[PDB]
């Protein structure tokens, strides 16, 4: 069999055989309630399925050396996992193409045998053909490319910011039990920075890459199948990407918010609601590239120190050598452009913070009063919905002389709550005249009832903390 037919006699999905099949979720209760000292934990948990179809695979700085133009891979199972399986055979001739500011021009080489080795060494002779002709400036500006999520799962985070699980994990830290068990909200942001790319020339055909002695025998031995269909690396991305991780143990519905306010700087980063969140808060910045020396953090509580690691990672210089971070590839076939099919299911959960509070009643009028102090103490059941449990305080309909306080504690799941006193002068409770008549009585700390007052002048005010 010829090359040129051998590689046309394969029938693959162009589509489905580079895919990523994402775990299917694990069941989940729609509303938790959930008591965590001093607080009461609303949990709320939606199904979600995201499709992504990236056509730029990254690159594990590990397995650096099976990326680079021109380099011919497998569209195997083993190319989602972010490790490939390489094809190396007798090569003709490949172009190669950096896309260097100013230049128009002579950032076009030729190489003889694509390997790494003479590739990388075409790569830095067209690196030492730009700062030749810029002999004085040596360093440029990243073009520097933001994403921000929220993580969810080790499978949703991976499937948002195109970045392996497994480097995510070990890099920034991912605990995503207590992600997953809504003990921690996780924001990871991904500020990747690409100096240049080199393009390698599409051949007009598969032949244009193989030397004539090589056969379809040889690559069908090699690996090549209708599940392993041929590749070639048209494009490469060079550079580094800082990643910067964004923790929090609050349940606060605003972490996202102060977390936005906090990476932009925006006024609201100063008001008090943002400001317990920063308590319980780190910053983890990691860059993973070349420059950088490996295992490098910065873990810390003054996000203004990260703020210094991008504007650090933010300039390049051409001097010093550039390491691979993304790249684009080709069917051999068709000679479209590869892309990875990303299906992932996961729990979006999304939470509300309830702490304790207490009603504290002060009789002290010239007299006698009676209560009626009521709430309600929300629970979810295992379909989700709320349930209610009536509660009322002990001291109801007694009879109290001044001077009399107390506290009627409440548990951070009490709803509707009602505080009442009546007047005396009356033959029984239900024909006597309020002092104060308050209904969903929002639960603070410190709710504040006192009646004072005469028999004929009685005073109520209800305050809060």
């Amino acid at each position: 069999q010829s090359i040129d037919s051998g590689i046309s006699s394969l029938s693959y999905n162009r589509n489905e055989v580079l895919a990523s099949n994402g775990d299917k979720i694990e069941s989940f209760v729609p509303k938790e309630g959930k008591k965590a000292g001093n607080k009461f934990i609303v949990v709320e948990r939606q199904k979600r399925s995201l499709t992504t179809s990236p056509v730029d695979i990254s690159i594990i700085d590990s397995v650096n050396d099976r990326t680079y133009p021109g380099a011919l891979q497998l569209a195997d199972k083993a190319f989602v996992e972010n490790r490939p399986t390489i094809l190396m055979v007798k090569r003709k001739p490949i172009n190669i193409n950096i896309d260097l500011p100013g230049l128009k021009g002579e950032n076009s080489i030729k190489v003889d045998d694509p390997t790494y080795g003479k590739v990388s060494g075409a790569i830095d002779e067209l690196v030492s053909k730009w700062n030749e002709k810029y002999s004085s400036t040596h360093t440029l500006p990243a073009r520097t490319q933001y994403s921000e999520s929220m993580v969810y799962s080790k499978s949703q985070i991976s499937s948002a910011l195109w970045v392996n699980a497994k480097v995510l994990e070990n890099s920034l830290g991912v605990d995503f039990n207590a992600v997953a068990n809504n003990e921690k909200k996780v924001m990871i942001l991904a500020y990747k920075q690409i100096f240049y790319t080199v393009s390698a020339d599409l051949p007009k055909n598969p032949s244009d890459l193989f030397d004539d002695s090589v056969t379809f025998n040889d690559l069908k031995q090699k690996g090549v199948s209708n599940e392993a269909p041929p590749l070639m690396v048209s494009n490469v991305a060079y550079g580094r990407t800082i990643y910067v991780k964004l923790e929090t143990t609050s349940s606060s519905k605003d972490v996202q918010a102060a977390f936005k306010a906090l990476i932009k700087n925006t006024d609201i980063k100063n008001s008090q609601q943002y400001k317990d969140i920063y308590e319980n808060s780190s910053f983890t910045a990691v860059v993973l590239g070349g420059d950088a020396q490996e295992h490098n953090k910065v873990v810390t509580k003054d996000f203004d120190e990260i703020r210094k690691v991008i504007k650090d990672n933010a300039t390049f210089s051409t001097k010093n050598p550039a390491y691979p971070i993304s790249y684009t590839s080709v069917f051999l076939k068709d000679n479209s452009v590869a892309a990875v099919h990303n299906k992932t299911d996961y729990i979006e959960t999304t939470s509300t913070e309830y702490s304790k509070g207490k009603i504290n009643l002060d009789h002290s009028g010239a007299y006698v009063a009676q209560f009626e102090v009521a709430w309600d103490e929300v629970s979810y059941d295992k379909e989700g919905n709320e349930v209610l449990t009536h509660k009322t305080w002990d001291g109801n309909y007694q009879d109290k002389t001044a001077h009399y306080s107390t506290v009627i504690p409440l548990e951070a799941n009490a709803r509707n709550i009602r505080i009442k006193a009546r007047e005396a002068t009356g033959l029984a409770w239900e024909w006597w005249r309020d002092v104060i008549s308050e209904y969903d009585v929002p639960l603070t700390n410190n709710i504040n009832v006192s009646i004072w007052g005469t028999t004929l002048y009685p005073g109520s005010s209800i305050t809060y903390n």
